[PDB]
């Protein structure tokens, strides 16, 4: 019984975020809205969660929401810019994780999940929620 259990995705919390190619400037936009249900990695029963977004195997734009502080259900609104030509998209995958800002140890990573592009339909802005991996 245990060893199922122990095979379930753990609770780590949720990020809603959104997607669209923009054919007209040829560049990728993401929309990193709000995380929900974040675990407190901090004595005040809190955390300090950020984003880090980037795209494998590349990554040269790496880019990091604003921290929010104390706050496990956190409202980011923000949108990043990728300027990549829709043709060299397809071998990319487009990863987002979830960091408790720490000033003086270590960011602990709350949890990711990735984003192959080829599986992405453009040409739609896609919005969803998606669950946090453990990494």
């Amino acid at each position: 019984g245990g060893g199922i259990l122990d095979s379930m995705v753990e609770k780590l919390g949720k990020l809603q975020y959104s997607l669209d190619y923009d054919f007209q400037n040829n560049q990728l936009l993401v929309g990193i809205i709000q995380a929900a249900e974040l675990p407190a990695l901090d004595m005040g029963g809190t955390s300090d969660p950020y984003v880090k977004v980037f795209l494998l195997p590349d990554k040269k734009k790496k880019f990091e929401t604003k921290v929010h502080r104390k706050t496990l259900n956190p409202v980011f609104n923000e949108q990043f810019t990728f300027k990549v030509p829709y043709s060299e998209l397809g071998g990319k995958t487009l990863v987002m994780a979830v960091y408790d800002f720490d000033r003086f140890s270590k960011h602990d990573i709350i949890g990711e999940f990735k984003v192959p592009m080829n599986t992405v339909d453009f040409g739609h802005v896609t919005e969803e929620w998606r669950d946090l991996q453990s990494a």
